[PDB]
C-alpha cells in the first residue's frame, strides 16, 4: 500500500502512455531488423570479422536480445497499467536491461581502444578469423555485464499500490531490501548508472579517440611529405625521425613573429600545408608570402589560393604547389587521398558516430535526474507544477535511451559507405 500524490503527473502519464507505445514499436521494428542485418554483415564478411568490427557484432547482439525481451513486456505493462507477469518476470526484465546497457558501454570502450591500436602500427598483418584475444574480450564483456546486473534480479519485486481505492501491482526496486549492501544499492542506483554507464564510457572513448586521431594526423602528414618528395617508406623508425623534424619545424614557427599568428589561426589540416611549405623552402622563404598568409589568417581560402598560384614556387613545382594550395582551400586530405588516408577517414567517422549517438541518447535521462534532486522538494506548495515539468523530461529521457537500441545500424548506414553497400546487398538478397 503506497498511495501517489497530486494531479499534474496523472495527465502527463496518460499523455505519454501513447507516446511511449509508439516509440517502443518503432524501436522494436527498426531494432530487430537493423541489428539482425548488422550481425549477419559483420560475421559473414571475412575482412571485417578479423578486425575490431566484430565488437560491433557483440554490440548488435546485446541490443537484439534486449529488444525481443524488454520491449514487448514494457508495451504490455503500459497498456494494462498493471504488472501481470509475476515475480520471476519482474526480476528478469530489469536484469536483462542492465546487462544490455553494460554490453553496450563495454563494447564501445573496447572498440575505441582496438581502433587506436590498429592505427598505431605500420604494415600490420591480419589473421584469419576472429582474433583469439578479441574473443576473450567479448566473453569478458558479457561476463562482467551479467555480474553487474545481478542486483537488479535480487532487488526487484512486486508491490501493491493504493490509488484512492484502486489496487494496481507495480514491479520496482523494493524500498525494503533484505541486506545492508542491497539497501545501499537502492539509494545509489541512479549515481551508479551515471558514473559507470555514462561518465566512464565517455571518458575512455573520447580519450582513445583523441589518441587515435592524433596518431592518424602524424601519419597523414608523414605520407603527405613523402608523396610530395616523390616517394618513401613507412615504419615506426621512419615516422619517429620524421615527427622530430616536424616538431623542430613548428618550434621554429612559434618563434617566428611572421608565422606565429597565421599558424595559430589554421586548423590541423591546413597547418600541415604550412609545414609542407616550410619543409620545401624554409621559414624565411615561407614568411615572404605576406599577402597570402594574411588572407589565410582572415580565412579567405579562395583569395589566398589564387594569390599563391601567382608565385615562383608555383611555376617551378606546379604539381606540389597545386596539392598544397588545394589543402589550404578545402582543409581536407583530398589532394593526398590514398587507400591509407581513406581507411583512416572511414575509421575515425564510424567511431565518432557511435560514441556521439550513445552520448546524445542518454544525456537527457541523466540531465532530467539531476534536475530532480537539485530542484524538487515535497514541502513546497508549488511542487505539482514543478513535478509536472520534471516528469516530462524524465519521460523524454526514457524514450531517448530506448532509441539507442536501434540507432547504431542506422548511424553506420548514413556515415559509412562501406556499411551502406553491405546493408543494401544484404536486403537485396
Ligand atoms: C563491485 C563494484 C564493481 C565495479 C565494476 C568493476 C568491474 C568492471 C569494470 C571494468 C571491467 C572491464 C573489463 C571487462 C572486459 C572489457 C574490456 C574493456 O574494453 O574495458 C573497458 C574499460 O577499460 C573498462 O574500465
Ligand atoms: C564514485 C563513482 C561511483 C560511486 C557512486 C556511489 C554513490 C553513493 C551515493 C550515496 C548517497 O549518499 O546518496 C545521496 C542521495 O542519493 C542524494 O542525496
Ligand atoms: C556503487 C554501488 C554499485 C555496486 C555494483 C555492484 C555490482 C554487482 C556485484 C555483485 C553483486 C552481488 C550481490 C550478492
Amino acid at each position: 500500500i503506497s498511495p501517489p500524490p497530486c494531479q499534474g503527473p496523472i495527465e502527463i502519464k496518460e499523455t505519454f502512455k501513447y507516446i511511449n507505445t509508439v516509440v517502443s514499436c518503432l524501436v522494436f521494428v527498426l531494432g530487430i531488423i537493423g541489428n539482425s542485418t548488422l550481425l549477419y554483415i559483420i560475421y559473414k564478411n571475412k575482412c571485417m570479422r578479423n578486425g575490431p568490427n566484430i565488437l560491433i557484432a557483440s554490440l548488435a547482439l546485446g541490443d537484439l536480445l534486449h529488444i525481443v525481451i524488454a520491449i514487448p513486456i514494457n508495451v504490455y505493462k503500459l497498456l494494462a497499467e498493471d504488472w501481470p507477469f509475476g515475480a520471476e518476470m519482474c526480476k528478469l526484465v530489469p536484469f536483462i536491461q542492465k546487462a544490455s546497457v553494460g554490453i553496450t558501454v563495454l563494447s564501445l570502450c573496447a572498440l575505441s581502444i582496438d581502433r587506436y591500436r590498429a592505427v598505431a602500427s605500420w604494415s600490420r598483418i591480419k589473421g584469419i578469423g576472429v582474433p583469439k584475444w578479441t574473443a576473450v574480450e567479448i566473453v569478458l564483456i558479457w561476463v562482467v555485464s551479467v555480474v553487474l546486473a545481478v542486483p537488479e534480479a535480487i532487488g526487484f519485486d512486486i508491490i501493491t499500490m493504493d490509488y484512492k481505492g484502486s489496487y494496481l501491482r507495480i514491479c520496482l526496486l523494493h524500498p525494503v531490501q533484505k541486506t545492508a549492501f542491497m539497501q545501499f544499492y537502492a539509494t545509489a542506483k541512479d549515481w551508479w548508472l551515471f558514473s559507470f554507464y555514462f561518465c566512464l564510457p565517455l571518458a575512455i572513448t573520447a580519450f582513445f579517440y583523441t589518441l587515435m586521431t592524433c596518431e592518424m594526423l602524424r601519419k597523414n602528414i608523414f605520407e603527405m611529405l613523402r608523396i610530395d618528395e616523390g616517394g618513401g617508406s613507412g615504419g615506426d623508425e621512419a615516422e619517429k625521425l620524421f615527427n622530430q623534424d616536424v616538431d623542430a619545424a613548428v618550434r621554429g614557427i612559434l618563434r617566428n613573429a611572421k608565422l606565429k599568428p597565421v599558424y595559430d589561426s589554421l586548423d590541423a589540416v591546413r597547418r600541415a600545408a604550412l609545414i609542407n611549405m616550410v619543409f620545401q623552402m624554409g621559414e624565411t622563404g615561407v614568411a615572404g608570402f605576406t599577402n597570402s598568409l594574411r588572407m589565410l589568417q582572415q580565412k579567405r581560402w579562395d583569395e589566398a589560393a589564387v594569390n599563391l598560384a601567382k608565385s615562383r614556387w608555383y611555376n617551378q613545382t606546379p604539381n606540389r604547389a597545386k596539392r598544397v594550395i588545394t589543402t589550404f582551400r578545402t582543409g581536407t586530405w583530398d589532394a593526398y587521398l590514398n587507400d591509407h588516408l581513406k581507411q583512416r577517414r572511414e575509421v575515425a567517422k564510424t567511431v565518432f558516430c557511435l560514441v556521439l549517438v550513445f552520448a546524445l541518447c542518454w544525456l537527457p535521462l541523466h540531465l532530467a535526474r539531476i534536475l530532480k534532486l537539485t530542484l524538487y522538494n515535497q514541502n513546497d506548495p508549488n511542487r505539482c507544477e514543478l513535478l509536472s515539468f520534471l516528469l516530462v523530461l524524465d519521460y523524454i529521457g526514457i524514450n531517448m535511451a530506448s532509441l539507442n537500441s536501434c540507432a547504431n545500424p542506422i548511424a553506420l548506414y548514413l556515415v559509412s559507405k562501406r556499411f551502406k553497400n553491405a546493408f543494401k546487398s544484404a536486403l537485396c538478397c
